[PDB]
């Protein structure tokens, strides 16, 4: 594999057409999933020249811990779905590239046991029905080691899944909820969370500048800004569209990550120059799972950390804080 | 049907040739039926989270009356062209799921049989050959109960619509303008409709700022921002590329509707963040009409409001009111 | 025929396939023929309505005379290659249509014979490798009764032609410059024609601002804003994206036309709308001879009267002067 | 052959497609290699009309010398891989035609050899693993009668070029670096270089506006702004792209070339009119290498000379001074 996109045809091959399209689709006419890739192709950077890369480090520290890469995996629920060691391969093929590794609530193997693989789990919530079992996974997941609690708070519900609706849908018997035996989130259930943990909450979903700065006001140690990879509000704005007016906004007051689209170590380039902290990855990471389980997720890994020294060093950039001090220019 | 596209397909497939593209096509080039679409699909909504979703409404209070969703069924004459029930089968399902039907002029039902169906009928008045029959048609129908007198201030005359001379389309003997046994309006005969009735002047058709801020000053209750889906100027610009500008110059003076080219909730969605009080939709009701009749033109008026609510959550409104304070960003 | 490219279908059919080069060609990649088009597109109107249409009229005076259209017939040289009659079926038709017509210097009938045709002819005018000779060919176009000298001045030689070069194009043995038994212009040349004729000197070809601001402080009675129809310098911008800025820059020193891509009579309006008095037409004009001879441009010329008519009445147009007044708004 | 699009058919034609995919390929995504036209093809000139055209002259002073064209044959390494004769037949052919020649540190014919071809060599460096065997490449050059050194800045490694990787290409055991029996540059290793010669050094790969300005400082005589053929950061921006606030940055300071998708006279007049200097054209004359040998470069540089003389005039410059003074504007 010498791209992102070998993945993904190896994935299509060998993955039951409904799945593939359970992973692949967005919701309604699929308008903000097209969108996160047209808007990264449009942004070109200006790299640097003749500065000092003896040594090019790609490493961040976040939320307290070192990182390998400003890059994360992203929440994606059910990764069973995809091969049959699920998120135990993901997460083990992770921390070996000491990347952190979000773990869902929705997860197909529980959190406790892909905790226990070891690196850096961070914890994904989707509020429930009543705040005292959210706030039970979020300390289940604080007692088993996770890193960061990445609140999603763009899901009042589910978006409108068509390729879901026309396929008829449904999980397999074999794939489960782990973590058992949902509601629309507020501010109010951000307080509660925030209360209820000494870990960095996250919140995943935001697009408003507005919504940015008050996600520092209300104690959010970072945000993700985020269409939800267009599964969600089918016409969302995508996330790298308002990440540079939102890093102007936070003005370092919170870790501003950025997910939707990232297929390349230059498109990681192109989001820290726009002043991302960090990105997720999400897409990518199943259609290597499902290809070759933990090898395929390692070998995705490889190649982006490759590709990410490769784009940092070209554009003259010792370290992902030069990065991020990278002019860019919008292109057609 | 899980989008207003299976509608057009399944219309295609029913309809004779003649008259889907009586339905379809637009004037010259249709340079400004493809431009209506193309306008929405530029626009991106930046949606809000977080908030009280508890009681999500997609109702409005337009003319006096409380209507389900923000929108209502544009004129189209002729409905016997597309099903034997016409108009009749058109207004039943507008009634049943709260949305207002306008009555054209040139309906194939008499406008007193289509207000006789009940709900919220407005009438679309074309301009005669005199002001005693325009005005004889204006009290027609509001004997008649209808609740606002849309004027189409467009159509000085039919567009050159190449599709119908192409196809030598008329009339079948079967449909005729039932309200009977044309001359271009002005700001004149306005004044004359304006005069003759207590309901509210809507005038249909308005592009031009300057236009609209006369359309208040003449006393009108509401606009709807259009270039006719196309029909008329080949080369007139969208209705959804000016409503911005006409709803800050209005200033709250009047209702300010848009059409041309709504296909989703989401494009629901994007008229009301840049200012609409409520759409009109067109040939997707006609899509409806052709394939079920009444029973699909309900189908359609579910689906539109299930994907209202949808989208209007997403981006974190309970109300319409909320969803017209949403920014937008033009994409590419 | 229903639009102006219904004629360019039935040319293609007819002509020999080197000749439909010629016509249809420009130079080096066509990068500025296919400019003009989408120059045109991108255009849209803003419309008015509810003004007074009971005397529309089309017509327009220009360099002293009445014309029925704001358009003239532009110069296209040898139009024997595309019918037996050439010129003098176009100027009759023009004649009888009240359009102006372009007699050219390399016409293959000679300038008196077309002259006598009667109608409004205008004479263009290539700079010859000496003033006498020039000059001479201006005071025989002034002796036979042309009205203006449209004198081209974005040929100090021709453009690249590559489909000519690829299909050894060269002049059948019976077609001839009938005015015969060349050189670069400048400003000279221009002062030279100026003081040997009273009739207005129109300059054809300009596209820098300071060049139009030049020809009017020169005596020019009108310019031609035009690329040459994408047949001189390939990458030369189109004439209708200069215009607006040259029609503001001028202050209505000079008569201001523009050609290039003309198609419809919604193309005559937006040209109109940006500033133009009067737009040149070529291409469209050669289709109609080569497929019918003077009936096929007495239609041609029949439907674009049509289209300028319906385009203005439903822009609130009752005469070229308030489309001049309309605004417009670029679109995608 | 009437364009350089025709050399690139003749030239697939008959390389080995790895050889073509080694030529004619970028790094990633090519994104950066597809900018390199797409910016082109926004460019419009706006010409100027009647100068005195009398005496127009392509030529320019550049390093101290003459030359016939605004042009220089850009470094392209190991041209063995498409003609037996190589550098030999590119440097006669760039002598004749009187263009400058860019002999590279990775020719496979050593330099020495192609600098007794004569012409206006220049050298281009390749920063060594020691400064002393850099400077001696540089002492070589200049002993042999290279007059500028062209330090290439933008590799400090080689891209990651796709098509090789999946090619596994590799230089044949007939091709060798004929100049030997690399590590990243710093602005330290061009103050080596600038205090080691007395040559101009122009530092080709600068893209950001504060390296053009440091270039300057640095004491170089020039830069050639350039993405490096798209080869290098695969989403770097173009270098026409940059080129005008580039120029403006370096306000007379030193030569302002750029390089990247030149493909006629028209590009270089597009360029010249943004205010380069001079451009550099690689891929096309690889092409004429391999479809013709010397024979092939030399129709080559005849169809471009003619190309810039046909565009200049068109666009009212007799000298390249006045296309650096011709306005631009973009288009779609
Ligand atoms: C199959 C799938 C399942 C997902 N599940 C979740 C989830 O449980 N929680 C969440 O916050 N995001 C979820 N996401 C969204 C991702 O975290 C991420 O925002 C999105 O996929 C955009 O990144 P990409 O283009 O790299 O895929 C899911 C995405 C996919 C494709
Ligand atoms: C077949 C057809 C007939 C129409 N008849 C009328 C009419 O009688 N009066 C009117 O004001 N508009 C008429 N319209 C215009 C519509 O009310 C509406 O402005 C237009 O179709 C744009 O909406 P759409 O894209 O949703 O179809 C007609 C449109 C169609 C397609
Ligand atoms: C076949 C042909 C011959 C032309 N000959 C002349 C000419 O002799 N003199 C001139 O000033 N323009 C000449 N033109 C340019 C036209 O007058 C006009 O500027 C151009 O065709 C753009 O208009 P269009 O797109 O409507 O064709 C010629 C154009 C064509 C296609
Ligand atoms: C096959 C190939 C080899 C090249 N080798 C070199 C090189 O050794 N040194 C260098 O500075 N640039 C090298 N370049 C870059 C060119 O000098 C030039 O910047 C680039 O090709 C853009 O110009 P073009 O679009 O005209 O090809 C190479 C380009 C190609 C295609
Ligand atoms: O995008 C997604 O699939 C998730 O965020 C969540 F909405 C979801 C989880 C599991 C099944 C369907 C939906
Ligand atoms: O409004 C802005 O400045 C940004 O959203 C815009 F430039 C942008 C478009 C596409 C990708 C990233 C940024
Ligand atoms: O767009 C339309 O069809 C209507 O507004 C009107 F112009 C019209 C009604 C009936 C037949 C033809 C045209
Ligand atoms: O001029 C403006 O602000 C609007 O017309 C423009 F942004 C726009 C383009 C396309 C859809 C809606 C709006
Ligand atoms: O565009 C054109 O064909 C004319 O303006 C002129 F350049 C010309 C006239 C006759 C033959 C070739 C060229
Ligand atoms: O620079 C400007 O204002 C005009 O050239 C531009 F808007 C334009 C683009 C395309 C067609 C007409 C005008
Ligand atoms: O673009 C290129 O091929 C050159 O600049 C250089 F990177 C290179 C030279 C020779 C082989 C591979 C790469
Ligand atoms: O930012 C600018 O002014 C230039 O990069 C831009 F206009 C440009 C786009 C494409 C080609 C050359 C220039």
């Amino acid at each position: 594999y010498v791209s992102l996109a070998d993945l993904e045809r190896a994935a299509r091959d060998v993955l039951p057409g409904e799945i593939f399209d359970f992973l692949a689709g967005g919701s309604g006419t699929e308008a903000s999933l097209v969108a996160n890739r047209t808007a990264l192709e449009r942004v070109f950077v200006i790299p640097r020249m003749l500065r000092d890369l003896t040594d090019v480090t790609t490493e961040i520290d976040i939320f307290g811990r070192r990182a390998a890469l400003p890059m994360a995996v992203a929440p994606v629920a059910y990764q069973r779905l995809f091969h049959p060691e699920g998120e135990l391969a993901v997460a083990r093929a992770a921390r070996d590239a000491g990347v952190p590794y979000t773990i869902c609530t929705l997860s197909s193997v529980s959190l406790e046991e892909i905790a226990a693989v070891g690196g850096r789990p961070w914890f994904q919530l989707f509020w429930l029905r009543d705040e005292k079992r959210s706030l039970d996974l979020v300390r289940r997941a604080e007692d088993a080691g996770c890193e960061a609690i990445v609140f999603t708070v763009d899901v009042p519900w589910m978006g409108r899944r068509l390729r879901d609706m026309r396929n008829g849908f449904a999980l397999p018997e074999w794939v489960t909820a782990a973590n058992f035996d949902f509601a629309p989130a507020t501010w109010e259930s951000v307080e509660a969370v925030r209360a209820h943990t000494d870990l960095p909450v996250v919140l995943k979903g935001i697009l408003a500048v507005e919504d940015a700065r008050r996600a520092v006001d209300a104690g959010a140690g970072g945000i993700v800004v985020s269409n939800h990879g267009g599964r969600q509000l089918d016409g969302a704005v995508p996330g790298i569209e308002m990440l540079g007016e939102i890093v102007a906004a936070v003005s370092g007051g919170c870790e501003v990550l950025v997910d939707g689209g990232i297929r390349s170590g230059g498109d990681v380039l192109k989001a820290t120059a726009l002043g991302a902290s960090a990105v997720l990855v999400g897409r990518p990471v199943m259609w290597a799972l499902a290809a070759a389980g933990q090898d395929g997720v390692r070998q995705l890994l490889e190649l982006l950390a490759e590709e990410v020294r490769d784009a940092m060093g070209l554009a003259g950039c010792e370290s992902v804080g030069a990065a991020r001090r990278l002019n860019t220019k919008l292109g057609v």
